């Protein structure tokens, strides 16, 4: 078994329900037990700003599955919960499901890169993970709680 770590993003189409499905949806994958799951943050969009505010929030997800098989479980859920492609970069959307860290694995394929390639730059995927797993290393060695505790992150409120 691996610990799998997964960010959660919604901002349309009642975030709380997107949210609270997609939790169901995570447990009922296959080989996979959901160990944790962090309080539920209200986040201003980053990147493009016209568009509703994010219900962020992070998992802990146990797992037997290879890496790229819990990938397919997370695009199935996206769009099984209404997620459209739109032609705008970093758009709004119903459900986003990231793989953040998948155990201390390096992964480099062509659907999955592993750790998600910018998480070490945004609170609202940190501070959640924090909540959930405060003695985390990543694969480089780094610790968690000294990256928060060194750059400047925005707080994050509680939805
Ligand atoms: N760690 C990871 N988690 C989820 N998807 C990943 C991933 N690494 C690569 N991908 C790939 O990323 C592709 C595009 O996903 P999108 O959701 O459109 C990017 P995004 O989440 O909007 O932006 P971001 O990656 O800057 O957060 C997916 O089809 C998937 O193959
Ligand atoms: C941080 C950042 C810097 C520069 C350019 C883009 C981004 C995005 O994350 C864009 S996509 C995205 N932006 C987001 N904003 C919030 N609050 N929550 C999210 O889950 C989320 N996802
Ligand atoms: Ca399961
Ligand atoms: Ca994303
Ligand atoms: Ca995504």
């Amino acid at each position: 078994m691996t610990v799998a770590y997964i960010a959660i993003g919604s901002n349309l189409a009642s975030p709380l329900e997107q949210v609270n499905a997609a939790l169901k949806a995570l447990g009922d994958i296959p080989e996979s037990h959901i160990l944790t799951v962090s309080s539920f943050y209200r986040t201003p969009p980053l990147g493009p700003q016209d568009q509703p505010d994010y219900l962020n929030a992070a998992v802990a997800l146990e797992t037997s599955l290879a890496p790229e098989e819990l990938l397919n479980h997370t695009q199935r859920i996206e769009l099984q919960q209404g997620r459209v492609r739109k032609a705008e970069r970093w758009g709004p959307r119903t459900l986003d499901l990231d793989i953040m860290l998948f155990g201390n694995e390096v992964i480099n394929t062509e659907r999955l890169t592993v750790p998600h390639y910018d998480m070490k730059n945004r609170g609202f995927m940190l501070w959640p993970l924090f909540e959930i797993a405060p003695e985390l290393v990543f694969p480089d060695g780094e610790m968690l709680r000294q990256i928060l505790h060194t750059r400047a992150f925005d707080k994050l409120n509680k939805w």
